[PDB]
């Protein structure tokens, strides 16, 4: 269920952030190819400055992990 998948995008958050509910910009990216999920310009131009666990949480729903299954020669 998401709230189950929430706790590992919480959890792998905390790591990468070390502290804080705030994550940095530059480590964001880094957090979500961790994941499989990828972030396109459009969204990149649209994420707010801050980003915090809960807009991480929901990203990560949007995303999920079905962009594309096996996403091959890119």
């Amino acid at each position: 269920m998401a709230s189950d998948m929430e706790e590992k995008f919480r959890e792998a958050f905390i790591l990468f952030s070390s502290c804080s509910d705030h994550i940095e910009m530059y480590k964001f990216f880094e957090l979500m190819n961790s994941f499989g999920i990828i972030l396109t310009n459009d969204e990149k131009a649209a994420l707010p400055n801050d980003i915090n666990m809960d807009y991480w949480l929901n990203f990560a729903k949007k995303h999920y992990n079905y962009e594309q299954p096996f996403k091959h020669i890119n």
